[PDB]
């Protein structure tokens, strides 16, 4: 009754069948013929996942499904993930299995996995930099992580071939994979993600302190301030765990920050407009530079600068030209470079051939283009 | 026709001139430091005449509007105080701080002349008069700070002059204005720049910091792209308010350092919840002290022509885009393409047009 090919295809287990996990399942299915068996704490999400062909089967027996699996994917909250990794370490898994997770911090998970498997099993921590942690499987899409950074943190022993193999499993995501060591990941994300969270909340809180003394503050904090502070509305539970899990990195950062504010306090209070202006100019120069896609980093960036006018259809025209030439654009931005209605449009391409081609096509249409600034 | 003088014919000033003209039949004579901006303003019917003689134009004027940098404004106010102006004149400025300008005006005029400091809380991606528009300040707060003696009738008169802006006018005292804007606008600009600077410090030690720069970090620091010149003046002019704020902030960070280092997840959670609760309570889709981004996030697939399709749709609806980006670091942000608009009406319109073409879109809550 069942087809020999269906019986015999590879098998995946997904633990946590929500937005993130469901999306990963769709990206897997897109490029691999597999039986995905799914598991959730909430039985409605797995059943819906099944209905939506996000998973193939609902897991009766967790152990049976795991022991026959070529790939096991955790998309659960990090407490639950620890508890289930323990269970997994009790099981008799296949020799060739790959196990992976999703989480914003890596230190504690990886510390647990070295402690339970050592060198038996190929556990590779993961962090896809896209989407949301609580939202449903109805929203899951194969392209959710497309062109997003997806960090992989392999155990110390895992061969490079297994890391490449996992990249192949997730090929369908279209993510830019970076392989980092665990400390590297928590350090970087600490500076670049977690610490801003703290500062965002702080800003909001500072403003609320004063809002009782004039109600106008609540009115004037609409629009820009509210937009700036967006991340402060994220889950307090999730973020308190992140902060607890990356505590030491953040303590150090806060100490440097206090120090920076003390120097800023000296600059502001000295009242030297030249020094103040310098402080702002340094920040502007750097902030204007982002993305600063470096030469030997992943992925490569080949930029072209175009003189375009601030009018309806300017971008439509430029992008239609490029599309007609069958050139794919990796990024674009408007940089406001001087006065007047002109702006500079920066277009990024995947490789040098494509930039060259775009330069010619735009030139034949009487666009002025540049290589720098 | 009544006669208006505009001193500073750029985005802000030019826009004010257009809003005046919209509801009043007047001769607007313009003046600038840069002769090109005033000549362009004339070409564009933003001003009617280019001022030959500054004093002549000021002495016949019913309304005088300064839209210049606050240093130049002090210098020109001094000149004005030397002139023989009309009995009924109204004089007003545009400036992000009020303390120093008002202080100077009480010192030069005292109770003779009706000076009313002004602050329109709106801005733009551009700087020149070519970008000026009558509706620039529509539904924006526009603060008025009248001298101590100015009768309420003259404040109402000025509101009538500027009816065309569509702004919501608030009459504040000068200290109140600098205190509030200090908390709500200036101080965040300082913190934004500080964050950028903190991050750059570390970027030499790992280049991944440049690459992996998160969405949240980018968002809170977007304002760090504003004019360093303008902001350094603002900071110098509101120095004492900011020194106090920075001191409180240092203290807050020290308490946060205790909370984080104590490791109590309940207390940490409370800190975040307090911030969320408050932030969630702030008005939805209104204008405040920091110009908004008016961003729209769009779900698109990476294939040739994806951007072309989206921008064509928007252009056909005659919506002008201020910016756009493909986000590679977008945790918590559904939708890969971020489009920025000039104002809320345009974002709304773009959302409908894209929706009708079966694009999924998102907006931040
Ligand atoms: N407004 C243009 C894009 C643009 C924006 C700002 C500029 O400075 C230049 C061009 C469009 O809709 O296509
Ligand atoms: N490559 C698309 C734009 C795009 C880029 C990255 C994406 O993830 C999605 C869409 C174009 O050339 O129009």
């Amino acid at each position: 009754e069942s087809l020999e090919m269906r019986q015999m295809r590879k098998k995946v287990v997904l633990i946590g069948t929500g937005l993130i996990g469901g999306s990963l399942a769709l990206a897997i299915k897109k490029d691999h013929d597999v039986t995905i068996t799914g598991y959730d704490i909430f039985q409605e999400q797995v059943e819906r996942a099944k209905e939506l062909h996000v998973v193939d089967e609902i897991a009766v027996d967790l152990q049976h499904a795991c022991e026959e699996a070529h790939l096991i994917v955790f998309a659960s909250p990090v407490e639950e993930t620890k508890k289930l990794l323990h269970k997994l370490a009790s099981f008799h898994l296949r020799e060739d299995v790959i196990v992976t997770d999703v989480g914003s911090t890596k230190g504690s998970i990886m510390n647990e996995a070295e402690a339970l498997f050592s060198k038996e099993i190929s556990f590779i921590g993961g962090h896809p930099m896209a989407g949301s942690h609580k939202t449903g499987v109805e929203s899951a899409k194969a392209h959710l992580f497309e062109n997003a950074f997806y960090i992989l943190t392999p155990m110390h022993h895992v061969p490079n071939e297994h890391v490449e193999e996992l990249k192949d499993w997730l090929k369908g995501t279209g993510s830019h994979f970076l392989v980092l060591n665990t400390e590297e990941h928590d350090y970087v994300t600490g500076i670049v993600s977690h610490f801003p969270h703290l500062i965002a909340a702080g800003l909001v809180k500072q403003v609320e302190k004063h809002a009782g003394d004039n109600p106008l503050i609540h009115q004037l904090a609409a629009g820009g301030f509210k937009d700036i502070t967006r991340i402060a509305s994220s889950s307090p539970k999730m973020w308190s765990d992140i902060v607890k899990q990356n505590r030491e990195h953040l303590m150090v950062l806060l100490k440097e920050w206090i120090s920076e504010m003390e120097d800023l306090y000296d600059t502001v209070s000295s009242g030297d407009a030249g020094e103040i202006q310098n402080y702002f100019a340094d920040a502007k120069e750097y902030r204007d530079s982002l993305p600063v896609r470096k030469r030997g980093a992943i992925p490569a960036y080949h930029d072209l600068y175009v003189d375009v006018l601030d009018k309806v259809g300017a971008l439509a025209h430029v992008t239609s030209i490029l599309a007609r030439e069958e050139i794919s654009i990796t990024n674009l931005q408007i940089l406001e470079a001087r006065e007047g209605l002109l702006g500079v449009l920066r277009i990024s391409f995947q490789r040098e051939e494509d930039r060259m081609k775009a330069k010619l096509a735009l030139g034949e249409e009487k666009y002025q283009t540049y290589e720098t600034i």
